[PDB]
């Protein structure tokens, strides 16, 4: 409890392609790197030679494999899997001291899901069986984790910025990776790491919407996507927020589209006229919440045409709710509390930021009508 110093630093990355953490599976166990993701609940690992992979599940070399005689299709957006499903031996080595029987997709089959010049081979789905494929009988692996063994029901994630790095303790929380306190919002409910948010306010700047546009139709915790992603309504309203607050710069329309990039000459960007972004988050007790505050180093994103420093805007528009990702998860250690359901944040030992502002993690604020704010 408290400290967990073999689990620090097990994150691996490199900058727009995640955040992995190595795992075995099967007898003898078989390393993979493994993408760590909050907004799924399927474990799936490349399971054939797809020629992005470095390496690959090979089910006839383990003797614990079981298989589920069941097929899965998985598509997304950005296209898809298809797998075979079956259990097996899956440890964490820099994780806990202990092995469990997990089911796993063996991915036959894929198409834009593996990045090409990755180092990873699978995806870790750490959120709800409410949202698992084929339904929600497929146990993820964390509810696994927890039914088999004494590891107790919560991990914590830290993001380490721009290569990329970072810790997730499973079991616990690490005191060295936050300053300050906690604070804890309810997750509403179990599926996806669903929140909701209040009020955000851009340089303080209220955006005054009626506070169902921000978790139109949700607002979720997602370590696997980059992005912040807003409701295209809220999107709208923060942008024109954001273009007037630096319009001492100029940048071309398509850059607030993530349609192009944009470039000043290294150790040029003004940080400094770009405005920081409160999110308030439900609190704990009734009518009470808190706000987290993130920086222009967090959503302007380092891409490396050019021989300068160019970024890319990373926030977006979304028909799908509001999306906290690594864009919001890198200034902060956020405490995934599944067992008294509710997501804690704290300023994150390691965030990037300047010698003016820094990201924050601030209440107790008086918000009424907090119930108002779900969408249904
Ligand atoms: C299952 C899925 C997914 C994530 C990634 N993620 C990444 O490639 C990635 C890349 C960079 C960073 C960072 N930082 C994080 N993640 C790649 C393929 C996927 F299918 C689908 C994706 C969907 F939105 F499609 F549902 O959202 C989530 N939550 N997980
Ligand atoms: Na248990
Ligand atoms: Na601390």
């Amino acid at each position: 409890r408290g400290s967990f110093v073999e689990m620090v630093d097990n994150l691996r990355g490199k900058s727009g392609q995640g955040y992995y953490v190595e795992m075995t599976v099967g007898s003898p166990p078989q390393t993979l790197n493994i993408l760590v993701d909050t907004g799924s609940s399927n474990f799936a690992v490349g399971a054939a030679p797809h020629p992005f992979l470095h390496r690959y599940y090979q089910r006839q070399l383990s003797s614990t494999y079981r298989d589920l005689r069941k097929g899965v299709y998985v598509p997304y957006t950005q296209g898809k899997w298809e797998g075979e499903l079956g259990t097996d031996l899956v440890s964490i080595p820099h994780g806990p001291n202990v092995t469990v029987r997990a089911n796993i997709a063996a991915i036959t089959e894929s198409d834009k899901f593996f990045i090409n010049g990755s180092n990873w081979e699978g995806i870790l789905g750490l959120a709800y069986a409410e949202i698992a494929r084929p339904d929600d009988s497929l146990e993820p692996f964390f509810d696994s984790l927890v039914k088999q063994t004494h590891v107790p029901n919560l991990f914590s994630l830290q993001l380490c910025g721009a290569s990329v790095g970072g810790s997730m303790i499973i079991g616990g929380i690490d005191h060295s990776l936050y300053t300050g306190s906690l604070w804890y919002t309810p997750i509403r409910r179990e599926w996806y790491y669903e929140v909701i948010i209040v009020r955000v306010e851009i340089n303080g700047q209220d955006l005054k919407m009626d506070c169902k546009e921000y978790n139109y139709d949700k607002s979720i915790v997602d370590s696997g996507t980059t992005n912040l992603r807003l409701p295209k309504k809220v999107f709208e309203a923060a942008v024109a927020s954001i273009k007037a607050a630096s319009s001492t710069e100029k940048f071309p329309d398509g850059f607030w589209l993530g349609e192009q990039l944009v470039c000043w000459q290294a150790g040029t960007t003004p940080w400094n006229i770009f405005p920081v972004i409160s999110l308030y988050l439900m609190g704990e007790v009734t009518n009470q919440s808190f706000r987290i505050t993130i920086l222009p180093q967090q959503y302007l994103r380092p891409v490396e045409t050019s021989q300068d420093d160019c970024y890319k805007f990373a926030i977006s528009q979304s028909s799908t709710g509001t999306v906290m990702g690594a864009v919001i998860m890198e200034g902060f250690y956020v405490v995934f509390d599944r067992a008294r359901k509710r997501i804690g944040f704290a300023v994150s030992a390691c965030h990037v930021h300047d010698e003016f502002r820094t990201a924050a993690v601030e209440g107790p604020f008086v918000t009424l009508d907090m119930e108002d704010c779900g969408y249904n």
